[PDB]
């Protein structure tokens, strides 16, 4: 069984599902807890986003959430605080295989994101596999030779500039998905973080169509179910449909109010 | 403003509301996190139960949850793992003023629970108020003289033995409320922790009525809203109407299912 | 896949292996770290002992070690600090199914250990399965009805008194295995925690044989490999053959010495 | 009350006091503990500086110190390790509203500090308010529209270069205060971190006068009471008068020595 | 140097100083922080009391405080939450050699405290020295044979019952010192934790004299310096003269007040 | 003794041993635990590398590992995640005196590493010694004047570019040692992280010879003992001969396999 476990651990199931065009339904994790992460790992989502940008996470809390999530069918995705090669290196060594990189503005930045995930000559990933949960402390055989192909890089387009540079970003080898962040986008477009305006919606839907056309996976986070279904219909392949903090806050609030 | 903060830290608002016959709507906290505790402190509940019996909490995590909840209107209640004077002492020194004591079987045990919370001569509470958050490290004036009166002891009746001893338990001075645990009770009655059986409901209803007629506050945890309203109708004064882990688990499950 | 994950979370593989007379090779975990626990879960042991008696562990660190170990074939066993029903309750709710109970002196104490692990009417286990990782927050169907049968209670015999009471201890229903602690035993016999004396070895051998003849599983911790094989030869079924702190300390020492 | 709490939480009282020219007396927090932070929150200071530059703090320990301090009249100020937009973003999302930015050398850097705190179009603050304690997980109404005006940016001038560029820094919109760091300044001036030299004192006092003249708030940390009063007389508006580690170390040392 | 480090780790310097009649000046540690413990270990105290009774400490935080204090001349003493053999065992295995045991009421209880600290046949201390920091994971040679003699047991007398039993308590072999808790004592005597009353002072003075005449070490905690010197004058040998939380709280308060 | 402790703490024994040409045998610490660090501090190594680049460490876990290691003869060395002046500043303030800086490509970068460790005018180290464990909260006398000379900067050459720039790096004042990272080097040379190729070995041995020739200390990490002895023979002065995670994983694996 250990052998079975290790020859099984390497494979990036999320990446494989995106390549095959299987839509993946996700939940955002901002509770920054390995305990609630495990609870939510059993809810039935295809993927769970561990947010190191907008939730108080770091490399150490990412590690314990990956450990919590590990035995479940739900697949972890991790958002670094920015497109930082050092931070990406550290997240990969604790076992991150799927990265959601915020604020990717152009093809150079997208390329930098991809190269941060890959060992030389294909990138600049630093080698420390004996030390790393990524290789299970060198129990995964041929880890150094197998690692690059199982990395999944998803880049966020969150500004008008990023939207303008989209065709070039879609040309970058190793960018597997492009995620539209509606809150940051509408803010950049002058709608103060509220995406429910026709101009923001048009830019979002056009982008999803262009992304899918290139053969890459479109992604988005949207709490409105009707909009989520509509993005799915247009070809989005990684769609986060809620946020743990929001689910908890709204369920508790609605419950308290039912009792006055 | 510091004088003003301290001369109001002392006051037990939950105990005052129970004495006045104001019904208090509660949420159970099993997430064991100061982060989600603060989030839930903003939802509008009268009280929040920090569970040290059935959730992975200790004195240390109780402390950080009390700190998180402090500026909000919601009032903290703490459940020790058992009727243990040592643990009760430690919970009180970190600032706990309202205790929900599990598995109180008779009047002697209820009396022991009360005495654990009170300084001599009215009890056996150990003195270390310079060290303790309870007195805000001695910034609350005359803490040793004001502490006993602001302690609020709630005892759980969870077995047929406990239900038989209810009249005597209710005669114990310092027992402010009596809480029925329907799952433990139904388990003891032969229904395996499933309270939705006529015999269990009848015992619960009779106990609520009996508690309230003796001038004490009846308490209960119940996830079913219609049962909750019925118990409120009957005179229950501290009613927890959901559990954070359950709210979170069920909302995430339903969300995932809506997308298949 | 979630249904499939849950309908297999319930099953105690260690208990099943012991019942079938399959010898189980174990490693003791005193490092008190979810990080090294995961590392050691990949090494190939049948079972890992999370020590809450002689290592700085608590319910909280047990929980994170269980999460770390979960996806691996190695099965977790937990040692509480003593035969304490409250601590046992808390360990079970975080997901512990196999307990190694220290200093069990007689059949009454063995019976108390068994009853602490079982829901009424077969025991006194407190009910809080909505809150607990044990039921995966109620995602395991019919948890309350399936829990008792998957509990595996191992009792330590560590004194001459305990050895005398062995026949009666072995007659206790629910005692699945009997573990001999050679250090505590030799200490009680007047050999100061050093088990390598003929009189101690003879008592150990006789107990192993006696345990196995009664149809129960004999257990032991032994760092000496040849003694371990001998005890296996004699019928021992759960044998811990080293301790993580010792493995680490001795390998580092020998390495340093090779370089002067 | 929840409504009252939220419509009350948004307001930056420290910023309002500085605009009104009310001098604010502060204590530096380097103990990196939510426990001692709460203790010191009751001491009567107008503000408390949570030091992420010279004390072992990070985003997570800042969060728990803010939670500890929250119910007290003392107002939190947070120093990031440097003028880092990513780190500033993370500190703001956990609820930081007043920032003390070290090593601001010129007006460009001061402008970058200001823009890191503001949502587009006024800055580059990333939007993730559903996830954030800053908005109380979206319970503060109109958070996105109200947030920019409640941010308070204080910049540190700590070198001869910064002193030379002071007139231009004072022209930067959104810089509410300018803090002189005497230890770093004297070091840059060739006095090895000791500010008690006439040339350092002259540069400090001249700067305080120039700062106040521009209508912005001068600030400083000084352990000497006589110098503190003298800086206050010259118009300094945010003056930290001690450091928790120093208060503790000196009180304990003086106590031990009194007993030989 | 490792041999040299280990052959000096074993020795209890506090116990040796008490036996020689050298007065030891102490500081109480309620901050529950390994960081402030190290800071205070440099202040010049003979001993530091890590409080597990009235401060939010556990075995885990005791361990990190012992590690922090280790390289300094100040000697650690640990107070368990009560006279509990299980907790005492766990405290000893993490390296505690000097215990201050609260609420010892009679000679039987004093004897139980002593026996909890000693390996058979002189006591009931459980054997797990390979796992324990106490033996430095077996690097201290002949640990099992040297441990008992380096244990130092101090018992608190805190009630009128305890004062009556003092002669018998003092006849217990292994009781190295007797500590009077003036707050608990005055509370029991009817003075509500306020020891500054003639009757309480007289009982304290008489006990100090009685303890010292029996050849044992008298101990006390007292924040008032002149009372401390008086008790020293009378023969007290372990005298804690302040509390870290109090030192910190009072220095910060006085500082704030000097600035209004 | 406090005086003795402080006037003793300042001295960098590792730096002194390198200047005197005493070879130093090391162990890498990737377990990221203050507990196992203390265990390994007693194993007999001259130095221990706390890895903040490839192990999940941060400033806070470095701090607790330094505290754990402090009383032992083994000397701590710390690797930051990169040549980052802010991170270096924070590591120095918690007490790091010996730094191993990864990915130093040229003499400019080496100079930046050196200047990050030194107070003005010799570098850009920020001054906050009252707050810092580095000065023992200002108990080390003349800390500001003594600190620069006790800093020990070791730079890693890990690419073909770094190897080409070696002569210039060796000319940089304050670079005390040059460490070859074989895994990163062979990766850069096209051998995918496996250093056991003649071309990698030749580049390594030539570099060691050039380093020692310049009068600076060569260093390396190598798990093969025969290669370690061979690098030592050529003049390497800081040689790490194993990794804690590897020692633990391989000892546990070999043990499990001996029992089938
Ligand atoms: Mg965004
Ligand atoms: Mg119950
Ligand atoms: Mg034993
Ligand atoms: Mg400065
Ligand atoms: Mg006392
Ligand atoms: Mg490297």
């Amino acid at each position: 069984t250990e052998n079975l476990y290790f020859q099984g651990a390497m494979e990036n199931s999320f990446k494989a599902a995106l390549k095959a065009g299987r839509p993946q339904i996700g939940l955002w994790l901002g509770l920054s807890s390995s305990y609630s992460a495990e609870l939510l790992a059993g809810a039935g989502f295809d993927w769970l986003l561990i947010d190191g940008e907008h939730a108080p996470n770091n490399v150490q809390t990412v590690l314990t959430q990956l450990q919590a999530i590990a035995p479940y069918p739900s697949q972890p995705v991790v958002r670094p605080s920015w497109n930082d090669p050092v931070q990406i290196k550290q997240l990969l060594d604790v076992g991150t295989q799927t990265l959601l990189v915020p604020m990717v503005q152009n093809a150079d930045e997208a390329r930098e994101a991809v190269r941060a995930t890959r060992y030389p000559p294909a990138g600049i990933r630093g080698v420390g596999s004996a030390l790393a949960r990524a290789s299970r402390w060198n129990r995964i055989p041929d880890y150094l030779q197998k690692a690059n192909d199982q990395m999944c890089v998803l880049v966020q387009i969150e500004t008008r500039e990023a939207m303008k540079n989209l065709p070039q970003i879609l040309d970058v080898e190793g960018v597997d998905g492009v995620f539209i962040g509606p809150a940051d986008l509408s803010a950049d477009m002058g709608y103060a973080g509220n995406p429910q305006h026709p101009e923001v919606q048009a830019a979002i839907e056009q982008a999803i169509v262009q992304i899918r056309e290139s053969g890459k996976a479109p992604g988005i986070l949207i709490a409105n179910e009707q909009l989520a279904k509509r993005y799915l219909e247009l070809g989005a392949l990684f769609v986060a449909v809620g946020v743990d903090t929001t689910l908890l806050a709204r369920a508790a609030e609605a419950l308290a109010a039912r009792f006055g």
